[PDB]
This record gives C-alpha cells, structure tokens and sequence, in this order.
C-alpha cells in the first residue's frame, strides 16, 4: 500500500490511487468517497462490510 486509503483497491490495475490528492481514485468493491467509505451511486448498503454479499447492493 503506497498511498494511504481504506482497504478497497486492487494492486493489479494502475491508477487505482490519485497521484495528486493522495486518495483512492477508483475503489474496487462498488464503493466511493475520499476514503472508499461510501457506496457508488446506484448501489447502497454497507461499503465497509467484511462480506461482499452484504456490501452496497441495489
């Protein structure tokens, strides 16, 4: 983890982190927010759940 941020990013693809603001640019598990502490618009629920089945669903 080069850039500080919640645990919602993939080390495989590139760009997952913002090189200017230092914040998750594209959280992985349908989550959004400066710290991936939210749910992408369209899916609601809990973006900070241990299980992906209870994350942010429609």
């Amino acid at each position: 983890r080069p850039c500080q941020c919640n645990d919602n990013i993939d080390p495989n693809a590139v760009g997952n982190c913002n090189r200017l603001t230092g914040e998750c640019l594209k959280c992985i598990y349908n989550t959004a927010g400066f710290y991936c502490d939210r749910c992408k618009e369209g899916f609601f629920g809990n973006p900070l759940a241990p299980n992906p089945a209870d994350k942010c669903k429609a």
